[PDB]
């Protein structure tokens, strides 16, 4: 059974925030467990469509690419995540899951029937509008979550050839680049104490992915305010070698951690940096897979994000 029937895609999301402190850096295991169960269908859907996308990308397997599209079509037709959203954890999940669905569609779209195109693209544009509208409230502070919202908007923009979505995504990307301080920090992520390095990593990942998707349109977003992203990315790689700087600047000893999943933006960025060897140690921690970024980052950095039809 190489393409199982798609799982139910509920219009509703009810996630549960799980941090115990004001800096959102210490995890409540009971709330984390509660949230894991509540968003299991969202995480599993993303994992599956990205796995199907990765299999399509190997070639000689159009059926896997077609499986991703049937799954996306099912969630499109049930209005998944377009219904009701201790914090805005449900919105964060809609942002991340939109990103995963939109990346999967971007990678497999050549195989789509016209029926799947109408279904999926209407749904991706409604998710883009809903997720963008979340950020209309100035009380929603534009940290890495805002950059992650750009992933789904950008993938939707490229796949639907929508110039206005493309401009919306470019605004989000440039806002992230413009927030990098002269020393490379992002103050909203530096406020996360023992998770400061973690969230400089997690903020870099969607900015890099958006710049890489921009190449699919023949644009080089890496030239925008050139040098700023390099400072941020270099801080992340230096931080994994030696957290001393993040310890000093954040006021807290960093949580022991190795690069994983979304840290795979380094598979793309090491091909762009003026000092690529700085990313050797992160590269050596791979390969990297993240459904929220479209699947296997190590392979996509080598083969291109979108397989050739």
């Amino acid at each position: 059974n190489d393409c199982p029937a798609p799982p139910p895609g509920s219009p509703d999301i009810r996630a549960i925030g799980y941090y115990t402190d004001a800096a959102r850096s210490v995890i409540d295991p009971r709330l984390k467990t509660q949230n894991d169960a509540a968003v299991k269908p969202l995480n599993a859907f993303a994992a599956h469509v990205a796995k199907f996308a990765d299999a399509y990308a190997k070639g000689a397997d159009e059926a896997a690419g077609r499986c991703a599209l049937t799954w996306l079509d099912a969630w499109a037709r049930s209005g998944a995540m377009l219904g009701r959203m201790n914090n805005d954890q449900s919105d964060y999940m809609r942002q991340w899951t939109h990103g995963a669905a939109a990346m999967a569609y971007l990678r497999t779209q050549a195989l789509a029937s016209e029926q799947q195109r109408t279904d999926i693209e209407t749904w991706l544009k409604r998710l883009s509008a809903a997720n963008l509208a979340y950020w209309d409230n100035p009380k929603h502070k534009r940290n890495n979550h805002y950059y992650w919202t750009g992933v789904g908007i950008m993938a939707t923009a490229v796949a639907t050839r929508d110039d206005t979505l493309l401009n919306t995504a470019q605004g989000i990307y440039r806002a992230g680049i413009d927030a990098i301080e002269p020393d490379g920090r992002l103050p909203m992520e530096m406020a996360r104490k023992r998770l400061a390095l973690h969230y400089h990593d997690y903020a870099t990942a969607p900015l890099v992915l958006m710049a890489e998707m921009a190449r699919l349109q023949g644009e080089d977003w890496y030239t925008y305010r050139q040098g700023a992203l390099e400072r941020l990315a270099a801080r992340v790689a230096d931080g994994y070698r030696d957290p001393s700087w993040f310890n000093t600047q954040s006021g807290a000893v960093q949580e022991t951690a190795t690069p994983k999943a979304s840290s795979g933006w380094v598979e793309f960025y090491r091909l762009r940096s003026p000092d690529p060897m700085r990313f050797d140690a992160m590269h050596a921690a791979g390969p990297f897979q993240d459904p929220r970024m479209g699947g296997n980052l190590t392979l996509m950095a080598q083969e291109g994000i979108v397989p050739l039809p």
